């Protein structure tokens, strides 16, 4: 079986440490669109797909969050942001060593739907100039995503 399912929740819980000590409270009008309904087929899909859901799933939240040359208008402690991502590669490099024991996919439409929410996520942060808002409601999604990463690893790992 995959060795690092028993492990994501305690690094997961330290991803998510980070992402809430990086910054403080967050500024008016945050909530945006989330694929609840996605998640909830991902949580009754087979080990393979919820192992290749969060393979995706993280490096599209490392991709969106890496350009630390777009976080000037954040008052995140760019220190933290750099060890949250350190954590997420972590996760994804672990993983990724699950998915190669698998037969590669590229036609689920899992992943057509998590890379049109991410193209969403990039094209509202560029239309407001990557202010601290757009950042934050980043912020808040990318919690949301995490908080349904690790019930997935969860459900794959007691299977």
């Amino acid at each position: 079986a995959c060795e690092w399912l028993g492990r994501y929740r305690m690094i997961s819980n330290e991803s998510l440490s980070l992402l809430k000590e990086m910054g403080g409270k967050y500024p008016e009008g945050t909530k945006v669109s989330f694929p609840g309904r996605l998640y909830n087929m991902i949580d009754n899909a087979k080990v393979e797909d919820q192992v290749k859901f969060l393979v995706l799933t993280l490096d599209h939240i490392i991709r969106l969050m890496d350009a630390r040359e777009h976080m000037n208008s954040v008052q995140w402690n760019l220190q933290t942001v750099e060890h949250f991502l350190t954590v997420l590669n972590r996760q994804s490099s672990d993983l990724k060593e699950c998915v190669a024991r698998y037969q590669p996919s590229h036609k689920e439409s899992y992943e057509k739907k998590i890379n049109r929410h991410f193209k969403i996520l990039k094209k509202n942060l560029k239309k407001k100039e990557y202010s601290a808002q757009a950042w934050e409601q980043i912020r808040r999604a990318v919690k949301h995503h995490l908080q349904r990463m690790d019930i997935i690893a969860s459900i794959a790992n007691r299977r």
